[PDB]
């Protein structure tokens, strides 16, 4: 089985000036992960802009970093939606060109029921043979997918973890504490990754790793490897921009923050918008303080 | 230009058992309406399950509409979403089939800036001639749209109103103190929607008048004309019905009620499902009282 | 029995510089309102810093206005509080000194069930044979009444109101609907209060009336006749007041401005503090525009 | 200095039956909690009902707590309110019976300023001289001590930490980052304690702690010794009863269960109530799988 562990960037999908795809900047972008210790990369997730991209751009995304990562590291397509029948028209394309598994968000806007969110997830894994990784983040898709919930998918062949961005670490224990052995626990919340990781989750698929992929993989290995006192003194360190990379919604601070580290262009797609001005001195001086600019 | 004004349902979209589109009684149901006094129909709404239509069944609703209407009543259409150059060729589309107007969402799931959701409005309004309305629904989309931002669109070429569904009436209040002349404030929220157009606004986009019509028009009226007591006296009468639609995410319960008065088949496509069984005695009960069964 | 209708100030206690009562200004107070057409006070509630009076200053309040009024208009005195024993003690100590009823909170900080509510409310009521109104404000307290639990309270001998603070119309018309025939539904929003009242409320328990007595009054008495137009060119004047008075909590940003209007001076207990600098342009530009200074 | 760290239960409040103190039973349980491994006590807050006890209750528990641990433990008692003169009052006394600190609540219900909150605890430190340890509780409270107002508080001299009752954990790990060395950050919530002590804070003010002392006892110690494996496996553990001693507001539960327990009597003070007999076997079940049954 794929085995997806430790520091996974959710990457962002760089764009020209004029916000046509930047491939070469992706591809620069891909090798600087893989040599500071990224395990794995989430491609066209939120952080990648989904949203915006026509289903030719996702597609030709997700086959860029295949062709190009060449079995280093795992690839994760973001594949999800809220229509059924999109997420599995997806997921086809992305094993069609060999991504490892999908990222799966739970349906946002449509507020569907526990039992319809798990019909969705169940239809998907079972359309395409391909593993899932279930997104639960109520903060963007209103729906909530509760524990019990998301415990009746890991009874489901293929579906193989969950991303869990609520921060609510009472809520990841129980869920590491009640998974079967073959469910992995992801973070995707940057501030609190480090404690999900110490109580035995699996993983955290980041926005930081963007900017820090070697901080943040060697906080994913510490804290995987129950090291407290060297997960935390990186994590300390790191606090500046788990916060400010969100001053505004993800991914508007850390693609300017890309940007500033001279790795992409500032192309950015309605209706997001580049980084307020106001905040520029704030994302920049965590930059500084993290050694980055 | 076009006026709409009044009781405004959020029409279903009528579905056969796989989902499948079920014209037929789309139309009867569009007769109805007209029939029972609706003032204009929202056309592929939140309602009409946009999230879950193809480009082209979502083109083919509104068609259908505009060619059944005949011109006897407004057809707003439903063309907004979370990508700007998405929402534009929906709207191209529901301009070249006929419709008078658009209904565009703030986006959801993406969370734009202010700045970003008045530079996606404008966008849409700039690229296609046709009147907009403004579409506020956090409880859906997490992103708001404060009354600032409303406001400043409201003095874009085409961007005729907003239909707020917070239920807020201070909110609501505040946009009919400060709204231009030629700008529509329309509620969203049946619970609340009396309050809004007794303090000045301009109508009741509605979950309710899918079943009560004949007495959401009447209650509409009543409210813009400030007869207090008629409006009321209609507003308790429907009071559990208001409540009851939403015993499940809107459109889960109207349809099921809509199918239990023998006006649709029962489809509905997932993530959505149809109405839990243990919530159908409640929402009966609530149809009988009204008298709609 | 006693009628309690209309407009009812929650009237500030005017303090001198080191927070001591300063019963002088607040009699000088009680002529102004009735001269201006209060309805009646609600005297040492929330507005009236309750919470930092001892029980003799709570006391003395409550004599001064009954003395002061001399039956002109009903004085509701504040007397609740998160302890059954104490709420008892000061109902009391109302009754003793001639209070027409008591305004009865529901416990903040220790968060009681629904049944402790149920059971807290009867309590005070069967202890005291004087009337209760009840008071639902769960942005204070945390703990909120559910409508079930206040309609069972409206069977309870001598509980004649309650006062719903949340601003949700939904629940304004739920209650208004199914109330018994002497149970009164007051607001406790001043930004909502018109619509409560025109949907068949019975009053507004207010801050702003506070500094626009006479305003309130009018409101009050046309919302409760079903004129429209009336009470919404009132409502629509004092809309800034009624958010800028609570730019920092209640009552902080109301005694500022009835200082301004030279009827108090600045005494305010700690923890609550004088209305911060940065606020005073706001509250008096709302002051003057509603022809108040 | 008074060094406080570790396992610190919010010990109940025993009643009988007719809700009077019950000494006897108290003097037994803190000789119990001693030889079990608890490091302190915090007498009279929150969970010890504070809110329903008289003066002369509230300064005999602290008294009877301090004669009886014979300074064995520290004792910290409870003494805050949302009145600023009050809580100088009470900590007079507690000071006076020999209490070794108290705990001082955020101001509730009234909402003050954050710099209302500052100028409220710094008073409180200054008029009487022994430690104060801050208690942040928004759910409880609405008022938000922000972390920058905590930390000003921590330069005040006497204001010796902070129990920080929000479970979020971004907040405390930039608490205990920013914190003076003399300053401790406690646990104020059980579900996520041992996160806040992995990334450097100081003790657990705990609810789970009266009925698990020596878990809890042992749990502390190996998180503040940054001891995972042996913390996590307490805590998950102990994961239903953190849950299900919540399942009522606190102190319900955690008094029902020490009755069944053997350890009680069954009284409990309006507004609050016996546990709902609905919950007993919820927590009937926590407890007998924790061993205590």
């Amino acid at each position: 089985g794929i085995q997806i562990r430790g520091s996974v960037p959710a990457i962002v999908t760089p764009m020209l000036e004029d916000g046509g795809l930047d491939l070469a900047a992706f591809r620069k972008l891909i090798d600087w992960h893989i040599e500071e210790g990224t395990d794995a990369l989430v491609v066209v997730g939120t952080s990648g802009e989904s949203a915006t991209l026509s289903v030719d751009e996702h597609v030709l995304m997700i086959e860029t970093a295949v062709k190009h990562a060449a079995k280093r590291i795992p690839i994760v397509a973001g594949a999800g939606g809220n229509s059924t029948t999109e997420a599995i028209e997806l997921s086809k394309h992305a094993k069609a060109v060999g991504a490892d598994a999908t990222l799966q968000v739970v349906p946002y806007y449509n507020k569907p029921t526990q039992e319809g969110i798990y019909r969705h997830f169940k239809a998907i894994a079972e359309a395409v043979d391909l593993p899932v990784i279930l997104y639960n983040v109520p903060g963007r898709t209103v729906a909530d997918m509760s524990n019990e919930t998301t415990l009746r998918l890991a009874q489901v062949p293929g579906i193989i973890g969950v991303k869990d961005a609520t921060g609510n670490i009472d809520r990841a224990a129980q869920l590491i504490k009640a998974a079967p052995a073959h469910f992995s626990i992801y973070s995707g919340d940057d501030p609190t990754a480090i404690a999900l990781m110490l109580l035995g989750g699996h993983g955290n698929i980041s926005v930081t790793a963007n900017v820090a992929p070697r901080a943040m993989s060697e906080l994913c290995r510490a804290a995987l490897a129950a090291d407290v006192k060297t997960a935390r003194e990186i994590h300390m360190k790191l606090l500046s921009l788990h916060k400010h990379l969100f001053i505004e919604a993800n991914p508007i601070p850390v693609k300017w923050a890309l940007q500033q580290m001279g790795k992409i262009a500032g192309g950015i797609r309605l209706p997001l918008t580049p980084l307020d001005e106001r905040c520029h001195e704030t994302v920049r001086g965590a930059l500084r303080e993290a050694g980055l600019l």
